[PDB]
């Protein structure tokens, strides 16, 4: 079993740490961990293409896309292999998060080791927003922190 | 082909930007960049095992050892995979990194993306020390500033 973990820093307060686990090649990754210091509510929760901070979240770049689509949740056909959907910010300003996705893996052509794992300034709008951003970033607006993806122990 | 980048950052001065890059799947790794904020002289610059910077730079684990050998110097067929010697900081506590390496790669088994690059506080004695610490870590000392080394554009 495939461990990797990713730990999201940024400018401001925003910060934590990211699980992922797959069994096997095109199986499902388990994602799991905690994210601190969020406003209260939904969080655009992406894989961007680029493992690279050399200017914070911004040189991640877009949201990983080898197959080309439009942006969706994470439960549509049409979606980017980076959309992760939503984590949810208790009033505390702390994420819990725990998702299964089959569309990122941790080997082959979508595998997202040595990407950026990025936690955004608002909800995604899952592309139902009807406007061209929304088919790009689910008007996710910010990058509040961001970690590359590593192999753990 | 393959381009991948590490910015290195710690609990202290020292910041860098190493760049790697290999144009054939199996040829040479080109490592090239700058790392800022150190004293003048030798400093250890090894790929750690693990991309996990959970509890900063001491959670990427030892030397990435996939052989299971000694550590020694670039040069040495015993050695690390992610034995690449030392670095050379000048006056201006500035290292200009320019290192090319064949035992290190960006595809395959000694792939070093998702691990973590680490400048250390002394010189990498290259395993001639003459103690157990000599053969482990060279005695390169206390790890300065780290990155998980991602995919770049
Ligand atoms: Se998983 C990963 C991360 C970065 C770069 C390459 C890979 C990888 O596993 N790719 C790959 C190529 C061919 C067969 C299987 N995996
Ligand atoms: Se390059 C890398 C980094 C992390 C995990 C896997 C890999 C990788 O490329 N592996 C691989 C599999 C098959 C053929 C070539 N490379
Ligand atoms: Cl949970
Ligand atoms: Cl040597
Ligand atoms: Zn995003
Ligand atoms: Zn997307
Ligand atoms: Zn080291
Ligand atoms: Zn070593």
């Amino acid at each position: 079993a495939t461990k990797v973990v990713c730990v999201l820093k940024g400018d401001g307060p925003v910060q934590g740490i990211i699980n992922f686990e797959q069994k096997e090649s095109n199986g499902p990754v388990k994602v799991w961990g905690s994210i601190k210091g969020l406003t209260e509510g939904l969080h655009g929760f992406h894989v961007h293409e680029f493992g690279d901070n050399t200017a914070g979240c911004t040189s991640a770049g877009p949201h990983f896309n080898p197959l080309s689509r439009k942006h969706g949740g994470p439960k549509d056909e049409e979606r980017h292999v980076g959309d992760l959907g939503n984590v949810t910010a208790d009033k505390d300003g702390v994420a819990d998060v725990s998702i299964e996705d089959s569309v990122i893996s941790l080997s082959g052509d979508h595998c997202i080791i040595g990407r950026t794992l990025v936690v955004h300034e608002k909800a995604d709008d899952l592309g139902k927003g009807g406007n061209e951003e929304s088919t790009k970033t689910g008007n996710a607006g910010s990058r509040l922190a961001c970690g590359v993806i590593g192999i753990a122990q």
